[PDB]
């Protein structure tokens, strides 16, 4: 029988408020890269944790890149209808305990299976794995999120399904320390009918129906690279003199 119903109004509302909102806080052309402080490579190669974390050359650019990313992120979270009418407290959970996540998810945006690097774009702003660990960061990380860049590109999601993705990251119920869970699980759930819907009456053929599913799945991979990258960071916050090399909100943010 499998039914599509109609995008209602208020749907379509949403839509049209998360793209408006996503534009406004991706920058498709890194025009403000420049004023990051710059991306030094120094002959590793080898390619040596010692050396690495005796340099961390990568890490004052891409923390700033990443610093810049949250900020973009607060932004776009503020948009979301109903994020509002939570309580700053819970505003504040969702945003720390997701923010690694969203970059991860809105950096596919500059992925490109071209040459598997984020390209912003240029020659100095194109990121590959070897520009990873000169910030500190390990294979263990590093592999699976290049595989997860991979997974998510051949999606080849809408932008409208790219935008309420992010959204339904960020109003995630089940995050540690949130206290008005069923709010919040009403928000993502307006949200994720919504991108149902959507999928359902805009996707061709269809059915990759089944497309949901595997949105969902990339919901649950994010927070393996989530715990993943928490361990990594508690390590690159142990090497003396890093925390000149972050910024004060990726401190708050990842500890
Ligand atoms: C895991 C790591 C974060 C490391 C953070 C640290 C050092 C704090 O632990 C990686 C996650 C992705 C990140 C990355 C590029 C990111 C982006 C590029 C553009 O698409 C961005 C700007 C768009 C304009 O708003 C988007 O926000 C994110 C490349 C290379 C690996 C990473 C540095």
């Amino acid at each position: 029988d499998s039914l599509r119903p109609k995008l209602s109004e208020e749907q379509q509302r949403i839509i049209a408020i998360l793209l408006d909102a996503h534009h406004k806080t991706y920058d498709p052309t890194y025009s403000d890269f420049c004023q990051f402080r710059p991306p030094v490579r120094v002959n590793d190669g080898g390619g040596s944790v010692t050396l690495e974390l005796s340099q961390l050359s990568m890490l004052p650019h891409l923390a700033d890149l990443v610093s810049y990313s949250i900020q973009k992120v607060i932004g776009f979270a503020k948009m979301i209808p109903g994020f509002r009418d939570l309580t700053s407290e819970d505003q504040i959970v969702l945003l720390k305990s997701s923010a690694i996540e969203v970059i991860m998810l809105r950096s596919n945006e500059s992925f490109t299976m071209d040459d598997m690097s984020w390209t912003c774009g240029n020659q100095d702003y194109k990121y590959r794995v070897s520009d990873v660990t000169k910030a500190g960061h390990s294979l263990e990380l590093i592999e699976p999120l290049i595989k997860f860049q991979v997974g998510l590109k051949k999606l080849n999601l809408h932008e409208e399904e790219h935008v309420l993705l992010m959204a339904i990251c960020i109003v995630s119920p089940d995050r540690p320390g949130v206290q008005d869970a069923a709010l919040i699980e009403a928000i993502q759930d307006r949200l994720s009918n919504t991108l149902q819907t959507y999928i359902r009456c805009r996707h061709p053929p269809p059915g990759s129906h089944l497309l949901y599913a595997k949105m969902i799945q990339k919901l649950a991979d994010l927070r393996s690279l989530n715990e993943e990258h928490s361990k990594q960071y508690r390590c690159l916050s142990f090497q003396p003199e890093c925390s000149m090399k972050l910024t004060p909100l990726v401190l708050e943010v990842f500890g």
